[PDB]
């Protein structure tokens, strides 16, 4: 049911890898401001495999503290195991999250079925909204077009970020799904034709920057205005780029650095954007009119 | 230095998931009297990803105690946060392990800069030797010769588990060494070569269920005996793809119970060997003399 730019929400740290609390409600509150529909926290962008497990808590509890039933919450709760998905899945439900985002057990490479079965177990314990994520460059494993529908048939799974950037898989799944789960793109770089074909939105990195930009670019695609689309996505098309010179988040936080919203802060092991990068990026945003 | 057959050993667990202690405890005691030269624990192949911190101490415990100083015994630590990889090698120092395991970050993609700066930070925080562990397939990210021959300047890391199962790019590695840190082969199928190549060793799969013979192929293979290390190599070679006819440990642990030395416990996202490849991993089993 959630549409529209889902903004895979960084989350801001001191220059000491510390959260930053302050700068993490201001951007909630752009976010709100600018047309955001919904935010994720503690995803991938937003280093969740970094943060402890009641910062975590904390991070969830203070976006949904500032958003205050606006937008809704999507809380990342995926794991390697599928007991700590369930712990975490739980928790986000206590919290008042709106719904979970799950990414496929990463390192360990589960079969097809241990996919089915992991999402299965969880969405029996756990009485909240899922919504799988499939990235394989980062996980080792794929989650099939085939496994996906097959799970669509469990009740509280209710949707599907598809990170692949493969628009004729996308729409492959999106026409054998036809609407048991939403889809929604995980890759900027063609979500706005995802969405033409039928994806009910974008989480996505480029938002982090470009909130009322992809907010409108979301909202034109999913009428299914491909010339408005097209132009809209076409302002902020080099973003979608730049944005990924190294590993998200890395460009992603350091561009939110050069618009002064957020410090350096980032943990090990990832690093600041690589120094051979910054002038590309801050070129972009200018480009963009975004500093 | 350690040198030789290291098992990556399995954690046997009961049917519910609980650990098998007692098993645990037969395999180890097995594993010396056949002649494996050292043991991971908690390892890929223990299933460190859905074991709890807890058990990851308490599995790193039992095997050091049944060990008793008979072989040293290396613990699985890796994470990917620098931070909770600090506390895993810290805790494995203090159990009394020999040295400590680390596969690169998997999932959050670090930069080679990163990678550096991880295992950096790990080698100066804790006194332990430290065995780096590039496995890309896994994790979504490969340490480049380059970067491990910079890590090979760092005091405390004294070696690499080389799984690529590519023979020129490790020999290129051992070469640009020149004996600076240990490479040991992750890769069954070509750890013989490796070894013949200069590999310190084999940290394998196969050993888990063929302890003697690939004790074996090592100690052959590091002495240089290129026809007895293809002989004794080819009685077990159509082991090292068996074991993989589904992500390891799948195919493993299912051997080990076949062999009557373990139950069928495994943890969700894994699951236990689909049926139709027990028949053909029995005859495997059968053709190597193993059961
Ligand atoms: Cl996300
Ligand atoms: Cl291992």
């Amino acid at each position: 049911t959630i549409q529209g730019s889902i903004v895979a929400i960084v989350t801001p740290m001191l220059k000491d890898g510390g959260v930053d609390w302050k700068s993490l409600e201001k951007l909630v509150e752009w976010h709100i401001e600018q047309g955001t529909n919904s935010i994720v926290a503690v995803g991938t962008t937003g280093e969740a495999s970094t943060l402890s497990m009641e910062e975590h808590t904390q991070v969830i509890k203070e976006i949904i503290r500032v958003a205050n039933k606006r937008i809704p919450i999507i809380a990342g709760t995926g794991a390697n195991s599928t007991r700590e998905a369930i712990e975490l899945t739980k928790a986000a439900k206590d919290l008042g999250a709106d719904a979970a985002l799950l990414v496929t057990p990463y390192y360990n490479k589960p079969t097809q079925e241990g996919l089915y079965q992991h999402y299965k177990a969880i969405a029996e314990a756990v009485e909240l909204p899922l919504i799988l994520y499939n990235v394989p460059g980062r996980t080792g494993v794929d989650l099939s077009n085939d496994t996906a529908v097959r799970l669509a048939e469990i009740p509280n799974i209710v949707g599907i970020k598809d990170a692949t950037g493969d628009v004729p898989r996308g729409k492959a799944l999106i026409d054998a799904l036809n609407g048991k789960m939403a889809v929604y793109s995980g890759d900027d770089e063609t979500a706005w034709e995802l969405m033409l074909l039928g994806a009910d939105g974008n989480i996505s990195v480029t938002a982090n920057i470009a909130p009322k930009a992809m907010s409108e670019v979301c909202a034109v695609a999913i009428a299914k205005d491909e010339q408005q689309a097209k132009t809209l996505n076409n302002k902020i098309a080099n973003l979608h780029n730049i944005l990924f010179c190294e590993s998200n988040p890395i460009p992603v936080k350091w561009a939110l650095h050069e618009m002064g919203l957020i410090d350096t802060g980032i943990r090990l092991p990832l690093t600041p954007l690589a120094e051979q990068y910054r002038e590309p990026l801050r070129n972009a945003l200018k480009d963009a009119g975004i500093i």
